[PDB]
């Protein structure tokens, strides 16, 4: 039984030094956090990360050719066999020139990116230092990982990387990514993204005398037409949305380029595949359309069909053993289990068929993504809700 | 007959004066075009052109609350009689900042809007100094004029003051305005416009979080498709187009607000007035369907319609005076009279029941409202063709 974990040594050896070296943890919070980290510019965060990583005793301590910094608790069984992947990303949202300094409130501490998701990242780091101390034995590795590329146009770029070329592409059999504060959380759900960019040309003219000509604004106005009329299933939740419009010159002109920019998510990697085809279907029968109602003597409309995101979607069964390892730990430690859907990291590795779940980190936040965000390092709430976690790892990869 | 004006010794002394200073002509075409005149922006030039209004010896020169400048040539009638007016426009198409520097090639000489249309504005002048200095009578006075806003967004504000509010306005019965170089033109129809800018505004929301809301996209992509079903026939001319469009922040959000604009013309007014009102209803239906088919429980879509250009469609019957003296004189100098529709500050006199043509200023001029624009100031073309407008004038006139 998964839950049985928390009652061995080890495991409440390994909580002792959390207790004892939380002060450590919270000064590590407050060193990761000022070291901003916006999309596509992680490095100077990883370099820092990559450091404690390996100052925390792990083994193998690198920085891929993606930007993601590792390290590996090896553990007991052969060398290269399964292993099991805890990640927390080092990026934010918040774009580079975003004034990040800790601003302490009693217990708060008020931050962009303190819990989404720095917090992780040193709640990572303890357990390494945790586990290596109390001289806690896994049967599989476990690589924790600080990865790049989760918010924003990052489009999971590390996780990416991880699991389809990296070292440990081939070993990753269960996949974990601490993302956010509620360590109740259980995501066991993907909610995939496919974004694009159409943009319409024309061979344009006055308004006027080349009156009759085709005309690219019609293409796309037609193309959010028959798009709105695509069946989306309220279960799974399906949804699209044409979002960004701009083009033309003036009234006096016919356009020659409009764009229209259009998202499509639902939590089903089948139901998300029926609209992108349908979507990319409607553009051109548009085109077609436009091009047999007016004159194209002067040149026809054409679309320039560019996808601007990407995001896979998936999900790990409730029976999958990860699952029934977070459920397990998260009832005994006097918490709700939260099964949900979300859009994270494990998304991946549902794409890639590897059992993933997206876990919390413990204690109290709010406001992510926006610059009033804070957590709450209330010593009690914060260590009781860090132990969570460590349950769950430590029941996947299996102590001795 | 009234080609026979060409034979009265009136006209041939004004001619030999206009050969005889033509030189001086072309010095006031070149200081009168480096005095920038910017739609909306035409003050500088329009308190020179009143100086020179005054230098040619007419009466009552002033400057109106439009900003036209204007001057009188009394004729042998009663006072407040019926009157012909005669108008070049102050203003070009160039914004504030172009730089304008006349630039000599032989005959020729490059500036923005040196031919358009500020040539007319020195043809003028050297017709009232003409006729003064050969002492011609005429018969009804004559309303010089420099009028603003006939280009651009200026929507004939000029020409709109003079004939709806000034102190002309009831005794304006012959109207002319000299555009462009052309002197074998006689723009005896008027194309109007009517241009609207449709902003559509709704809730807004999360694309995912909130997807079945209302989306003003759809409203406004729905109203062009039904647009570009308005009938609109060949002849009159009829036209239409959806040009320019704008809005949205990002495909995480369904918009919230979102605007097109649209452009409407045609030869005939009811014609104008048919597709204008079939554009109002679907702009109106459209946004009946979005709030229909999808959900109104943050707010409805709303449409806020907003005019931003409207020029009157009118026509001259080729049986009045006005246009027969200008198709006699046109023929007498060996040119063949080219009567066309187009959209010049005659279309305001059309609107009012006004007899009016658009003339032009005679000699060779290309590339009008662009960059490139030049005229030639070659005298023997140059001269013969500013006879031209003398003698469509006098004729109108009546000279004794
Ligand atoms: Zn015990
Ligand atoms: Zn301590
Ligand atoms: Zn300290
Ligand atoms: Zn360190
Ligand atoms: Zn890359
Ligand atoms: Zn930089
Ligand atoms: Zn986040
Ligand atoms: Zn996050
Ligand atoms: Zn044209
Ligand atoms: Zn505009
Ligand atoms: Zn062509
Ligand atoms: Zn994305
Ligand atoms: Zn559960
Ligand atoms: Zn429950
Ligand atoms: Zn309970
Ligand atoms: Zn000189
Ligand atoms: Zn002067
Ligand atoms: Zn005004
Ligand atoms: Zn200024
Ligand atoms: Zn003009
Ligand atoms: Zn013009
Ligand atoms: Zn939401
Ligand atoms: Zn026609
Ligand atoms: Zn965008
Ligand atoms: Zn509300
Ligand atoms: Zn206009
Ligand atoms: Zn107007
Ligand atoms: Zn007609």
């Amino acid at each position: 039984k998964p839950e049985a974990v928390l009652k061995t040594k080890g495991y409440e050896a390994a909580v002792k030094i959390l207790d004892r070296d939380h002060d450590r943890m919270v000064d590590e919070i407050i060193k990761l956090t000022e070291i901003p980290a916006p999309p596509f510019k992680e490095a100077a965060r990883a370099a820092a990360y990559a450091e404690m990583l390996k100052d925390a005793g792990l083994q193998d301590v690198e920085i891929d050719a993606e930007g993601n910094a590792m390290g590996v608790y090896r553990g007991t069984g052969p060398a290269g066999g399964p292993a099991v992947m805890i990640a927390a990303h080092l990026d934010t949202v918040f774009p580079e020139g975003t004034p990040i300094k800790v601003r302490r409130d009693g217990t708060k501490l008020h931050a962009p990116g303190i819990g989404d998701d720095t917090r992780s990242l040193a709640v990572l780091l303890a357990y390494a230092r945790a586990m290596k101390e109390s001289g806690i034995k896994v049967k599989q590795d476990i690589i924790f990982v600080g990865n790049v590329g989760e918010e924003g146009s990052g489009d999971l770029r590390g996780v990416r990387y991880l699991l389809t070329k990296g070292k440990y592409k081939d070993r990753v059999k269960s996949f974990f990514s601490m993302d956010g504060t509620d360590a109740s959380r259980i995501v066991t759900g993907g909610v995939g993204s496919k974004r694009y960019r159409i943009t319409y040309k024309g061979p344009g003219g006055h308004s006027y005398g080349a009156f009759g000509l085709v005309n690219p604004m019609v293409a796309m106005s037609q193309t959010v037409v028959d798009f709105y009329k695509i069946p989306a299933p309220a279960k799974p939740k399906t949804t699209y949305a044409a979002s960004v419009t701009g083009g033309g010159t003036s009234v006096n002109s016919i356009p020659n380029e409009v764009y229209m920019e259009f998202d499509m998510r639902s939590e089903s990697p089948a139901e998300l595949a029926k609209v992108e085809q349908a979507f990319l279907a409607i553009v051109q029968k548009s085109v077609e359309g436009e091009n047999a109602a007016r004159s194209v003597k002067e040149g026809p409309i054409t679309a320039d069909v560019k996808m601007i995101g990407d995001r896979p979607a998936g999900e790990t069964a409730a029976t999958q053993q990860i699952v029934r390892n977070a459920d397990a730990v998260i009832r005994a430690k006097g918490l709700d289990p939260r099964p949900s859907f979300s859009s994270t990291d494990s998304n991946m590795a549902m794409s890639l068929g590897i059992p993933a779940v997206t876990i919390g980190s413990g204690g109290i936040g709010a406001r992510a993504h926006s610059l009033d965000e804070w957590i709450d390092v209330k010593k009690t709430k914060s260590l009781e809700g860090a132990t969570v976690g460590l349950g769950i790892l430590l029941a996947t990869a299996g102590t001795q």
